[PDB]
């Protein structure tokens, strides 16, 4: 028998973010740790998408209760609300802030040390501070917008058949002339082709950022702006676009154009019809299921918390992945059903400036709940070696899932997929 003040401790000390968000509304109320409550709701707020709720907590917490909470635990909670405040837009205050910590850790004799990565925040938000943050106008109504839904054509050299899955094409207009964009949940932030940013006039704001993994924008180093954008009578302002030259992943397919996370993280609620090949951004959102919020957010990454046969898996949201596929770490964990089952086969892909071949493992088929829907992926990826990335998800869910049901709905505001 635990009091309040244990059991929220224990939520975070596992990283059981679903646990902690579950759980501390009621538990709230028994605390009397108030730092400890502080410290929840500003994880709270990062991880299920409440940003001004972290913000505030974070400060509370760094006026009222540093000497308690320890000198690492300040800094962490004050680098956190940086980067909180740079994915909310607020470029002024997170490259002002980041600034003032690297100098006080400069002070210290701290920043050779674990934090020199804070160095590109700052460089990174230094180069945004007299920029808008990202915006939409739009009139209040459900907003049904026409896509297409296309097979991703790839070179027979590398896919037989000439195509691998499919995207997601939602049309946008800029200037006048009207184009295909890729709708990626997956992209941290849009993205343009070196071509794309020339033809559409984008306003390049940098060439000489450090590629950063988790900074929505330092993807290739150059990114840049474009003050108007339209998508039906959704008018999108001051994008962040991650502009990419040509690199040896055009080998395998050229991408031009990719609407992503600074438009999509606007919206309470998404909802694709795939069969009919339509969008709704919705007036009023989807009540949350049954089954409760099964979104994280991780920086721009949207985390679905799915079950297989029992297990819990933790699949990365990506609709710019064109199937779907599980990680080395998942591999590992059912090793011996996957290679009596599984069918060994070479596959070619990559990304920017990367093209790989490897051995994967096929699964003839896979069976995952979603919330109270189960989705049947059928010739399922699955690394059978560590893919060059620090594990963490067990998966990558895209296409493959969204294709067979008639209304997947993304919900933001309230953290949940719903498949119908």
């Amino acid at each position: 028998s635990q009091s309040a003040d244990e059991r929220i401790g224990t939520f975070l000390n596992q990283a059981d973010w679903f646990g902690l968000e579950k759980n501390y509304p009621i538990l709230k109320d028994s605390m009397q740790a108030d730092f400890l409550k502080l410290m929840s709701e500003a994880l709270i707020g990062y991880y299920f998408n409440r940003p001004d709720e972290a913000l505030q907590s974070i400060h509370k917490l760094l006026v009222n209760h540093q000497a308690e909470i320890g000198g690492q635990n300040a800094l962490n909670m004050a680098i956190l609300a940086c980067q909180i405040d740079g994915l909310k837009g607020n470029y002024a205050t997170a490259a002002q802030n980041s600034r003032s910590i690297m100098e006080q850790l400069k002070q210290q004799s701290a920043e050779q040390g674990m934090y020199k990565s804070l160095e590109g925040i700052c460089y990174f938000y230094d180069q945004l501070k007299n920029i808008p943050a990202p915006g939409i106008t739009c009139p209040q109504e459900d907003i049904i917008i026409p896509v297409d839904i296309e097979k991703v054509k790839l070179p027979t050299s590398i896919e037989p058949k000439g195509w691998r899955g499919t995207t997601i094409l939602i049309p946008v207009t800029i200037n006048g002339k009207t184009y295909q964009f890729i709708f990626d949940t997956g992209a941290g932030t849009s993205y343009m082709s070196q071509r794309m940013a020339k033809e559409t006039g984008v306003r390049i704001l940098s060439d000489s950022l450090v590629i950063n993994s988790n900074l929505p924008g330092a993807m290739t180093g150059n990114f840049g702006t474009l003050e108007n954008m339209q998508i039906g009578s959704i008018t999108f302002h001051n994008s962040l676009i991650t502009i990419a030259p040509p690199n040896e992943f055009d080998s395998i397919m050229i991408v031009d154009a990719v609407l992503g996370m600074d438009f999509i993280g606007l919206f309470d609620e998404v909802r694709i019809y795939p069969k009919d090949k339509k969008i709704v951004f919705p007036k009023s959102s989807t009540p949350l299921p049954s089954y409760g919020r099964n979104l994280m957010k991780v920086d721009r990454a949207l985390k679905l918390k799915a079950q297989a046969n029992g297990e819990t898996l933790m699949l990365h949201f990506d609709t710019g992945n064109s199937t779907a596929g599980l990680f080395y770490q998942y591999y590992e964990k059912h090793k011996a059903e996957f290679e009596s089952i599984g069918k060994k086969e070479k596959i070619t892909g990559g990304g920017f400036n990367h093209v790989v071949t490897k051995d994967i493992l096929r699964l003839p088929s896979f069976d995952m709940e979603i919330g109270d829907a189960t989705a049947h992926l059928k010739n399922l990826a699955v690394d059978i070696t560590p893919n060059g990335i620090p594990a963490e998800d067990d998966g990558n869910i895209g296409m493959d899932m969204i294709n067979q049901f008639d209304c997947v709905t993304i919900n933001l505001k309230d953290m949940f997929l719903k498949l119908e």
